[PDB]
């Protein structure tokens, strides 16, 4: 760790290239238009809440950034990528205002949505499509989030896809939000990659939002210490142009001592008390540093600043930072949080209005007007000439890609929708449908495959020799392999799975990893991913509780799909066979790449275990999309009932119908569920929309129109809530759902399936049981299936075993 | 970083304490049955799985350990806390058989647990409740749970609640493992912490299972550097005894130079070749480095070894580990992938056995023998001497604490039972309960209230003044405040909720954060947690979709619970009133802490909505820990339904059974459902029971033993699953749920309850057409209805919004 004072030292800081003046008076109109949006929505007394004191203390630096360094969308590239600090919002939407995007009545509107023209209260979207890019208020989601962004921008370029090397990610974090462990665990990965096009910022205020980082200590030194020994570029941004003399003076190296000595709590304190207690307990420590301040008056030494509120400090970091070749850069900027507030952190509005020369009449102060700059004024013309020079203005969003795709067509998939030869799992079909994306000339170059170390297991290998692993195995490879390291893989799926939007670039991200691992362990990057507008396929392999049977515990999956369902853009389906996933990924890719443009992303869960794969029924199309087809229809003269099975348990469910019908005499109408989830929101939709229209003949669900009234069973890998989600909408009477609920274990493909109570015995005995309840069984038939079945009807229920 | 060779030097080498070829004889043993195991396994050709590898690269390190350090609880403390890697479990088991722990029977149903008799995959206490203590396989965990854990046992010897001095916390870790942004995302609190009871062990073997870590780099060097730069004392094992002399004659220095410019992918060339290409591409690359060895034979350079795989040097390590405090330390121990194995790494296994003298025929190779020590001899009785004198055999694990608590009654929580005066929400009543527990004399001191940061969000301030903050707010300091860190807090909230198993001394933690960052944020700990057992209790608070009405999309939570009801043993509530708060935490507390030490933890949304309070009805005490109670009913002539409501949109829906009855004269059951999640548990419990006891007097679903066949609608601030999961075991015909699917947004809660169609205006229309359905009134009725309420019958469904 180096010394506590700037890195840069005022003999190598670049000279300022801004008017300091006249961009204070901007930097003021901001504050002041900032802090009018929160007081105003503050007075509706509607608990609609924003922040002031977080923006206060970073204005200067985010001021330095939009006059000098930020890069909008341009006709070459997607322009900076900026990951705002979500609680500065205010002041972001503040300059939006000043700059005549945003109308008056919008900020009237600060965080009131519902209507149509208001705004967001972060960066979101999925809310102002137009406006924001990154979702950053998850703390901890927009540092990793950005290394990787930088890192696939990368990508773009080695694989001559786009150039964007003047492209530079910027991650405005807090000094707190650095102790969430996604925010300094992915840090090396910048070294690795040698990300010189990710810089992070850093406010160090020292004061997180209930008390201080660290007071016994040095939360600047904590970070230096560990940002070098990752390898990365270290800029501490420690105090303002006013402490340069001193430290010139300064021959004994004994203010360099005294302020390596003072710990953060001290550093703290000085900030209340006066320049007199200041130069008593600070200065007065020792006989050379405390004639240091000897012809200096109480009032000079108190307006000693910290560095993050010197614009020339400010610019030297950033300025270096754009220069670094190798290695990422981190600014370290100290700053005083509720900077120029006082009281807080119309007596309160006068202080600030005086503070910071806002030109506000008192007439006029009590109705907490917003300032604006009239066309032709000295600030006006400044702001918006910054602006240009910068390629326009950020942040700004385009929701759609402007070229068109060739997407191949549901026929070039030709060969995964007739029987196959060969016993494949729905995985191998999926690669294989990667296999035909792969031969399509227009999207070919646009897929992204990425994996999380295990290749092997998913049968990628077969790619690795076609279009090779990104290694910048050279820079060249199209296949992003991140390691253990899912958090990473997604974030890199994410930037793939938004280059249409930010680059105005469609790339096409297929995200494989062990299912368990996917919401479950990175679900508030899928929730920012649908926040986002991503459009990619996210593939759960190894899915199923019972079919990734040898792992156990941890990596047995029944229940991403349930994780899945909460994510409203997000469209999911746990198909059977390898046509189902053809049908399906054709859809997606149709309507996320296609014309409709439409904003979701897919989930699809595949398996690991290989069996018969047969051909698709005809015209069963539009049924796998919607999630419910029927297979076919097994006669029987003792009863009919109604099967349904997804996933790798549906082979069980007919092998279930087969039983009924050859020893029960039971027929049935057997049914692949490609989606419940699908199936349950089309059912929503219907019934939300007869509630709203009581005139009008009802809808009938999807579902609905597909089954008929005859008693129903269901039977999934998954909990069986994926499957109960539909039965509001079931037209029938009786509705049995069998699911994998309780902690996986280790064993036998077989052992789990009747330990889950799941297999093809368990279907039979729930179907037995509701013919038996109907009349038209005896009960004891089924009691007897029960012994012949060898099913222990008392063992505990698995959610509790 | 320093020079790629052991950070400890021969001549500050202690001598070796053991018999070395003795240990060796055992070592062999161990390796050959931990082989014996897997192979077994792959015979039943089942897809068991199971690594060999990993063991085999790291073994002579848990070796050293066994004999010389860690400690097994004893009567004093739980002894070293080791988190073993997950994947070389075959070790751990070998040497639990060879130490007669474990039967051959057990390692012969390696994989197969589902009958009862034998061995998880990898470490988990909730399969293995007496062997396994650490849930470690999901990579990243381990180490972030090991620094919490290390944190929390100086926390109780503060605190003074027990004398853990002698305890000593040791991570086993992966380098490949160190990638997941949470394995290093958090080591700065280890020195923040100054954690001289942690050691993280790296195994270094410089690859992952798809391949190396960073073949173009040193993995090495950079775990050197970030945990160097972290504060930690950091020790290198690279090489073995054999490379002493060289490095003592080598005065040029070459040697060492060598070593350090070599990248991770040329060393892993070296041990797939021989002697010779050693002396050529390694010591051929210097004329000074190729003398050191010219005297030498290949075989005789064939043998120089990495340092993890020397007794001798293994030993110094962590013998200078313990001797060092004020920080934690790191030791980084070079070794072998599939050392001793061949090739890359039936008969052709006869290799292993040569290798490590293995005594087994040549002949009985075929029938894979494991290996055992007959007592008496000296192996056997060198093996318990050495275990002996650590107090004991680890892994182990008691299920159950021992002393007695007195835990409150629901009398001492007696005061939210009554009418509140002033207006609270559900937060305020969560945090009186906690001043009642804070006056019991019995748990007082074991509470364990963590939050992440954000305190007075949650009026948490009054707490601290009176028992502290924990700073070692002093040493006594009783609450712990991980600031923006949810895993940080989820991991400490493991450790103490986890207390009560490894350290026999039970803590009561209380993790109150923002409900949107729990699950869906830190699910993969909660998944963990449940395997781990932990008692506990999560507090979700600024819950549901429309009552944290400003925040916006990213922190709006209307689906924690579908994420919760996902773990099987989380228990989920919803409640929307103070006297239901305090029912649910006064038995959760007795569940888990009381005589029926539950393994179940607790999750409990709670709202930042005031609102007025009602005494709780007498008698409802038991409705509300089932999941739900009848509030009232109302009379109407005109029409009579069911109106469910949680949360805070129980008011709402009472708000709508009052319009219904003075405006239509349509009466109504109103219930308050407190878990819909326990209510649906339950009902598939019930169902499923009666589909195995098909002759048997059916069971009925609590809800149905609550609600009538009236048409019935209900509305809660989560998605209509929340709600509609309990559909099957509602006995009405008719269940319309309103639910607040779709992306949250900023707004007054007015605005967002008629949004996402919640409010009583809507609940009176879904009820009025449920009736028109029926006849029971005009279908014009309906329609006049949703006119004067203003409602948009056209508007897009919120959850496409
Ligand atoms: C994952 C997550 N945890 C917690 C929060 C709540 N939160 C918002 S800001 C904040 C503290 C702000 O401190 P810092 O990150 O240092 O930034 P500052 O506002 O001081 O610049 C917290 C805890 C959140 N939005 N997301
Ligand atoms: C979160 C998570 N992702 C992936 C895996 C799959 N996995 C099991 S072992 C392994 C590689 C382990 O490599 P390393 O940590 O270097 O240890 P080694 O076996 O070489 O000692 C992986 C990725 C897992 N268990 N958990
Ligand atoms: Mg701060
Ligand atoms: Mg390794």
């Amino acid at each position: 760790i180096s010394n506590y004072i700037n890195t840069i030292p005022v003999e190598e800081q670049p000279e300022y290239p801004g008017n300091l003046e006249l961009e204070r008076r901007i930097r003021s109109a901001i504050r002041w238009n900032a802090i009018m949006t929160v007081l105003r929505a503050s007075k509706k007394d509607l608990e609609l809440g924003g922040h002031m004191a977080s923006f206060q203390s970073s204005a200067t630096i985010y001021d330095v950034c939009f006059n000098h360094f930020f890069r909008a969308r341009n006709e070459q590239d997607g322009g900076d990528l900026v990951y705002f600090q979500g609680h500065i919002s205010p002041g972001v939407y503040a300059r939006a205002f000043l700059e005549g995007r945003l109308t008056q009545e919008q900020l009237d509107n600060f965080r009131q949505e519902v209507h149509g023209n208001g705004l967001s209260s972060y960066p979101h979207p999925k809310l102002m499509p137009e406006f924001w890019q990154f979702p950053t208020v998850s703390m901890g989601l927009g540092p990793i989030g950005a290394i990787y962004q930088a890192k696939f921008l990368k990508y773009l370029e080695h694989r001559g896809l786009k150039d964007t090397s003047k492209q530079t990610v910027y991650a405005f974090l807090g000094d707190g939000e650095m102790d969430a462990p996604e925010s300094k665990g992915a840090i090396t990965i910048a070294t690795r990659e040698k990300l010189d096009n990710l810089v992070f910022v850093i406010n160090c205020n020292l004061q997180r939002l209930d008390g201080p980082v660290t007071g016994n200590g040095k939360i600047i030194n904590e970070l230096e210490g560990i940002f070098e020994g990752a390898g990365w570029n270290v800029i501490k941004v420690m105090w303002g142009s006013r402490w340069d003399e001193l430290l010139r003076k300064d021959t004994s190296g004994k203010l360099i001592q005294l302020m390596n000595e003072t710990v953060d709590g001290d550093y703290q304190t000085f900030k209340s008390k006066d320049g007199a207690y200041v130069r008593e307990h600070f200065f007065g420590k020792y006989p050379e540093t405390a004639a240091l301040v000897a012809d200096w008056t109480d009032e000079q030494i108190w307006a000693l600043n910290r560095g993050g509120h010197d614009p020339k400090k400010i610019y030297a970091a950033f300025k270096k930072a754009q220069e670094t070749k190798g290695k990422a850069t981190v600014i370290l900027a100290h700053t005083i949080k509720g900077y120029g507030m006082g009281d807080a952190a119309m007596d309160g509005v006068r202080h600030i209005r005086d503070r910071f020369n806002v030109p506000v009449s008192d007439a006029d102060i009590e109705k907490l007007p917003y300032i604006t700059f009239p066309e032709g004024s000295e600030e006006h013309t400044y702001l918006h000439a910054q602006r240009q020079k910068l390629h326009g203005y950020l942040p700004s969003r385009q929701p759609n890609f402007t070229e068109k795709l060739e997407l191949p067509s549901l026929q070039d998939f030709g060969a995964l929708l007739e029987e196959q030869s060969k016993e494949i799992s729905t995985t191998i079909a999926f690669v294989r449908a990667l296999n035909v994306m792969l031969k399509n000339k227009s999207i070919k170059d646009r897929l992204v495959p990425i994996i999380a170390d295990e290749a092997r297991t998913f049968g990628m290998e077969g790619l690795f020799r076609q279009i090779g692993i990104y290694s910048p195995e050279d820079e060249k490879g199209q296949i992003l392999q991140e390691g253990i390291n899912e958090l990473g893989a997604g974030c890199s799926w994410l930037a793939a799975a938004t280059s249409y939007s930010t680059n105005n670039l469609p790339m096409i991200p297929f995200y494989i990893y062990y299912s368990m691992f996917g919401f479950q362990r990175i679900g508030d990057l899928c929730w920012a991913a649908g926040d986002q507008q991503a459009r990619g396929f996210l593939i759960g392999g190894t899915s199923g509780r019972t079919t990734l049977n040898g792992e156990g515990l941890q990596h047995e999956d029944g229940h991403s799909h349930i994780q899945s369902l909460t994510i409203p853009n997000c469209i999911s389906y746990d198909p059977a066979y390898a046509y189902e996933v053809a049908v399906i990924m054709h859809d997606g890719l149709e309507r996320m790449y296609g014309e409709k443009q439409e904003n979701v992303y897919y989930y699809i869960t595949t398996l690991n275990e290989n069996y018969h794969m047969p051909a698709m029924p005809e015209g069963a199309e539009e049924g796998i999309r919607k999630g419910i087809y029927k297979l076919e229809t097994i006669e029987g003269s003792k009863g009919k009932v109604q099967l349904l099975g997804s996933g790798s348990i549906l082979r069980h469910v007919r092998e279930a119908a087969e039983i009924l019908a050859k020893d029960y005499g039971v027929g049935s109408d057997v049914y692949s569920v490609t989606s419940f989830t699908e199936l349950a929101r089309d059912g929503q939709d219907c019934e939300r929309w007869n509630m709203l229209h009581p005139l009008e003949t009802p809808r009938v669900p999807y579902i609905a129109q597909v089954m008929n009234d005859a008693p129903a069973v269901a039977s999934t890998d998954y909990m069986k809530l994926f499957a109960e989600q539909v039965r509001t909408y079931v037209p029938a009477d009786d509705y049995r759902v069998l699911g994998t609920d309780g902690f996986g274990r280790s064993d036998s493909r077989e052992n789990l399936r009747h330990h889950f109570e799941v297999d093809a015995s368990y279907v039979v005995v729930a179907a037995l049981g509701e013919l038996a309840k109907r009349g038209e069984i005896d009960k004891k038939v089924v009691a007897d299936a029960i012994a012949k079945f060898n099913i222990d009807a008392d063992k505990v229920n698995p959610r509790l075993a």
